[PDB]
């Protein structure tokens, strides 16, 4: 009852800097949204006393790049047992990023974490592009041993993937497509994003031939697919279409910092009851995987990283008293249990 699992995906963003690596707090530093209902909205600027997220990372403002502090994020994982790291994927073609990318991987494999790839939307997105993006991953990495695999094939969550026509799915996804990878060299688990009503979705996810799909968003009811009440249903559409449904759950949504006028988003933690209703949903669903919204989003206030207390000249932090900093990823291990007992 203490191994990693394999089939919980834990969602891992790799854009934070420090000073001691990047010469800069990239990410801790960032841009406040207007509201998009002549705004100078400002910009948090990442200093010790104010950091663009609602919590305080017990780590500090880490870098990413940090070898030191991707050691730290494994044991964490390990702790949680949360066997694939879900690495938000932006196509920056730099060489840090191709740095960091392959210091993740040598650390994970150390631990026997996997590495999964969750596809975001660059710019100019579309499905050629992808394609050769997707032999780009596999070719670079695909021989590494914490490339993760299920059933001999990689697998990727494509974000906003709404963003993109089924007919230019098809084309990539089905069998017979123009530019498919089906049968190829090539060929991968390719998880959409449900977000609206099953009338829109159903012929989305068939007709866009994804192999399956997973919610995303941490707050309950922000989408049609992030309402767990409907997680029973979308599960036994999924069994009936040989669909791989991916629930996304999460401790809790804040991200006003950076959003102040979405403060309608806000989901309360109450100590964990609130991550404790969303997993159990999730495992009596029936599914057969689990992702989990977030590692360390910490703008969204989604991060089951260890956070602690902070009152600062310029914020005074949210924090997870009455509980410990590491409270979360021991949850999130007893959640683990749950779901493996479910298998
Ligand atoms: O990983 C999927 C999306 C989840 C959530 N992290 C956001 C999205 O990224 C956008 O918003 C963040 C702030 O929350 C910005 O820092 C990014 O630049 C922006 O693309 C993810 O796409």
């Amino acid at each position: 009852g203490t191994e990693l699992d394999y089939d919980t995906f834990c969602f891992y963003y790799d854009w934070y800097g420090s000073e001691a690596i990047d010469g800069q707090y990239r990410h801790w530093a960032h841009a406040i949204a207007p509201d998009p209902n002549g705004q100078n909205p400002g910009t948090i600027p990442g200093t010790q006393e104010s950091i663009a997220s609602n919590f305080y990372p017990q780590l500090g403002r880490y870098s990413s790049s940090d070898p030191n502090i991707l050691t730290k994020h494994m044991d964490m994982f390990v702790m949680a047992r949360t066997g694939v790291l879900a690495l938000t994927w932006w196509n920056e073609q730099d060489e840090t990023e191709a740095k960091r990318i392959g210091l993740i991987l040598d650390a994970a494999d150390k631990k026997k974490i996997k590495v999964c790839f969750h596809l975001e939307p660059y710019p100019s997105r579309n499905v050629q592009n992808l394609r050769e993006n997707i032999v780009k991953l596999i070719t670079r990495y695909g021989n590494h041993p914490a490339f993760y695999r299920k059933d001999g094939k990689p697998l990727f969550f494509i974000y906003d993937s709404y963003l993109i026509e089924p007919s230019e799915w098809e084309k990539l996804l089905s069998p017979g497509g123009s530019i498919t990878i089906r049968n190829t060299a090539y060929d991968a688990l390719m998880i959409g994003l449900w977000t609206s009503s099953p009338t829109v979705q159903r012929p989305f996810i068939l007709n866009a031939h994804f192999d399956g799909f997973y919610t995303y968003f941490a707050a309950t009811g922000f989408t049609y697919g992030s309402t767990p009440t409907n997680w029973v249903s979308m599960q036994k559409w999924a069994k009936e279409n040989g669909k791989i449904f991916i629930p996304s759950v999460g401790p809790g949504y804040i991200d006003t910092r950076i959003r102040p006028w979405n403060g309608s988003v806000i989901r309360t933690r109450t100590d964990g009851q609130y991550y404790d209703a969303m997993y159990r949903k999730a495992i009596e669903a029936g599914v057969s995987a689990i992702s989990i919204t977030s590692f360390n989003e910490w703008h969204e206030g989604s991060q089951i990283e260890p956070a602690v207390p902070y009152t600062s000249s310029e914020f005074t932090y949210l924090d997870y008293e009455n509980r410990e900093p590491d409270y979360y990823l021991t949850r999130t291990a007893y959640w683990v249990g749950k779901f493996r007992e479910s298998k």
